[PDB]
């Protein structure tokens, strides 16, 4: 009733769980215990951009977190979303804070996803494009402390009037229209997403990080999703 | 609180209103009293396909209802949706029946729509692709007697087990995610849609017709939307 | 100077090479000796549709040849196009005949391909859409006996005035604009293509088959590309 | 044999022709004598972005040249490209210099274009995406002094090693694949393009300007296309 696949950006390495010793990216299937991990070179206060693709033919969850001038960090995990995700899913954004401070602002957001059938070709599909959120932003489902329009951006985490990334925070947002994972006569399916993000830390010990996650249209933030729980996974591991 | 712009397919010409004397297409702004009209050559039991575009620069509501081998029928009206539609709209499908019988089945359905901002370029946008509806069809909002999956199609109107188009009927359906008409820093906006439809009449006196309409996320079928009221307009004219 | 990756549709099983004992699909890297194979259930005179995807993160050449009502046939091979294809490639269509007769008509043709950079996001990319070829068809590069506009279709192989698939034939066609495989600051690349095809055989012993292939902008049909050589590979194996 | 429709960015107002008295934008059909004009507020050394759309239903050439924080400048002209452009066209970029200096660098470039037929729906079409040009840039046709990869950008005009916009210059570039304006069974056609540009002037008296133009696959720069001739129109007016 509340299951999710997440692609997470980890700034604050919680050794106690199983994350490497520095900032890392990887795939989480069912829990905080990411299945695959990788090391990315944090650039505090710098502009970033994430990417993520997959499909049934191959069924391989892959990611690419890039930085300008800086070199690429990727990770790939083999999994059957067919077996994991609800036939119909929802797409949103999560970011987190707790003891540590950090900014979680989204500049641009893009989502592509299609479904190939038996009939002939070019069956079903959907796209959502973002470069600036509004005070309106009505085809979006925000959770908790997310803020849209702050500075004309999707700000997952709590911010002040001067910047000052707040702590002990948590919220998220998902596109209105559900998504279609797999189907009766579908033999070739696909998903594509990219997203620029902006993490800012006055501290050298930045918060927790960000995260792009897939779950049920019903997905809700659990208890103390705060902290390293990036509001993707309850206390279970 | 319940306003709409509609592109309608009129099979049953109700002289009493203002529709020409044979089947016609045109633009309806606020009421049944379509603003522009045109004559299209009905092909009962044959496969059809509608199209419709517009934008602010130009602000001209235009349409093209085609038939294979058959020649094109188009109509164009000058209007300010900026002035008419809610800043945030919804996209759906309507078809109608009353004293007259006719089929209103959708084979394929496509929706494209984008928003150009000041920042730089390629700001906001969305796409929805359809070639076959499901028993599921969960990212769709159906109204009344619409049926999804019947034969793997979106069937706006009431059908029997042998075909037999039902009469005195009415229903519709809209994509889940709202749409974004105009905005703060948007100076160049656009909308694009095409759709194949299938109207079937055992009778020579076919029902009412079909209709592609834009309204509020709140849009609901009025009283006796049945008949020529194609469930787009209440009794007001 | 003349290298290619091909996704081929094999109707006429030439045991002497290494193809299974019935019609099959698979990946060919450098030669006729396809690297991966699979069994698809031919439906002579019936409408078909092929699909094919891949990318660097994963680097896995995958395919899906479907038939309506009929079940799916797929194959997947792990390869480094980065290491194989010219930084800049060309996209076309090949089909073949020799001792055996068969039809090789294309109804629809679709090509999607993009390149993700370091700068920010949504870097480079291209699309080409086909549902009917012309007597014109000017942004297409046809080779040999291919015919465009015959019946408003791309007909790779030689046809008569009554149908009568010709034999001992060979030709192909590619989109004008070159394609961009990999690049300096590209860390996330992708390719997507689908295509409906129509193979017709008065005989029970149909020709050779079809094939979607990637090569150099310079790609030319070799000697006796005819036969099982599907005009993709010279005599080398 | 050499005809063109152009959307031009005019920095250097040549009163002697018919351009207003300050920088302006407008539509040129057959000649320098733009048919429609409008006033845009130049921002030297600042980042800009142009847009342009049209189609048969409506047949209205429209444009939007925007600047960040700054307000929009648009122009619209009614014309029959069906009657003017070759059934098959080419898409490129032009910029100009002469007595006056100015920079003409392109950051991003985007092209969308489709063709609706009788068959059913979603007939033909093409897309080209740009955010950074290469030393390679092989699916592009550059003319004269255009430079690709200079700083990872398409630089239409002649630049030095320190910047120093050169004078008395002229060149352009077009996408490889031709374009399809109108056709046999096409009743609903469309074209869409946006583009960010960067004009830089050490002087207060900047060169000539930029220009997005449509012509024949054969289009070549005429004599002294230099100057206000923005290399779009020969000496004829
Ligand atoms: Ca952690
Ligand atoms: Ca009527
Ligand atoms: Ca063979
Ligand atoms: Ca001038
Ligand atoms: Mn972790
Ligand atoms: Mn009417
Ligand atoms: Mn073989
Ligand atoms: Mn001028």
């Amino acid at each position: 009733a509340d299951t999710i696949v997440a692609v997470e950006l980890d700034t604050y390495p919680n050794t106690d769980i199983g994350d490497p010793s520095y900032p890392h990216i990887g795939i989480d299937i069912k829990s905080v215990r990411s299945k695959k991990t990788a090391k990315w070179n944090m650039q505090d206060g710098k502009v970033g951009t994430a990417h993520i693709i997959y499909n049934s033919v191959d069924k391989r969850l892959s990611a690419v977190v890039s930085y300008p001038n800086a070199d690429a960090t990727s990770v790939s995990y083999d999994v059957d979303l067919n077996d994991v995700l609800p036939e119909w899913v929802r797409v949103g954004l999560s970011a987190s804070t707790g003891l540590y401070k950090e900014t979680n602002t989204i500049l641009s957001w893009s989502f592509t996803s299609k479904l190939k059938s038996n009939s002939t070709h070019q069956t079903d599909a959907l796209h959502f494009m973002f470069n600036q959120f509004s005070k309106d932003q009505k085809d979006l489902i925000l959770q908790g402390d997310a803020t849209t329009g702050t500075d004309g951006n999707l700000e997952l985490t709590r911010v002040s009037s001067n910047g000052s990334p707040e702590g002990s925070s948590v919220g998220r947002a998902l596109f209105y229209a559900p998504v279609h994972i797999w189907e009766s006569s579908a033999t070739v399916s696909a998903f594509e997403a990219t997203f620029a993000f902006l993490i800012k830390s006055p501290d050298s010990h930045p918060a927790d990080g960000i995260a792009f996650f897939i779950s049920n249209i019903d997905s809700s933030i659990p208890s103390g999703s705060t902290g390293r729980l990036l509001g993707l996974f309850p206390d279970a591991n």
